């Protein structure tokens, strides 16, 4: 058959595949190293050994909302409602960790977010943490070794 | 004295003081309700009962960062090195959660944030969730209600 599952270390190679190309198209960057430390959030599915899909979920516990991020289908493997079985098993999953709310941050699919009860929001719904960076041009990220 | 401590549900209407006018100002926007969810991350300065200033911190537990978020410091009470205090404080209270960076989203101040040793990096350094916000223009938030 084929496989949805929680991701494991083992398939950050498989992960890294999908992720890539949509990287050099501008749509996402991660790392390995970065990769290896998210890897709890990160369902995969496996057809016949091969990852030919991702997708991240970030739970903002006490806002009781959650990111679905970093989406890829194979592009060998689209028009398999693939997409729809990763959302239905972030839902389900979402759903039984107290979570009541997905959101995405999207430029691409209207038509078919849209098609599964997706509703447009401002940046105002945006969970605190998630706040600080929609709100970016002259914008400096800067870090402090403690 | 003046006190430095984490914030409680009795300081959101002094904290909404602090903010509104950088809301207005067009840098940070909290609902109270926002503010009831995330407070446990908000550390605040009280003078003589009145709310001076207030700090967020969001941390990124496996990636080992935390960012420093909504700092306001009361603008009858600046030039009183109140910015540093709150982060010496950020500082102490990350490194006790097994975190060894801080980072901020800033368009000002980078003198200032310079001289307390911070560097700037790039957008590949976000932790995974904050990625997805960094690289947010045509750029729609969709929510779909579990």
């Amino acid at each position: 058959a084929e496989q949805v599952r929680q991701a494991g270390i083992d398939d950050i190679g498989g992960i890294l595949e999908l992720i890539h190309p949509l990287e050099e198209q501008g749509i996402l960057r991660r790392s390995r190293e970065q990769l290896e430390q998210e890897i709890g959030k990160f369902t995969i599915i496996e057809k016949d050994g091969l990852i030919i899909g991702c997708a991240a979920l970030y739970p903002y516990s006490e806002e009781r909302k959650a990111e679905m991020a970093c989406v890829a289908i194979h592009p060998d493997y689209r028009d398999g409602n693939r997409g729809l079985l990763l959302l239905n098993y972030m839902k389900h999953r979402s759903k039984s960790e107290n979570i009541n709310q997905i959101f995405v941050l999207t430029t691409h699919s209207l038509h078919w977010f849209r098609e599964q009860g997706f509703y447009e929001v401002g940046v105002d719904y945006l969970p605190g943490a998630k706040q600080g960076l929609y709100n970016f041009r002259k914008s400096k990220i800067l870090a402090l070794d403690l």
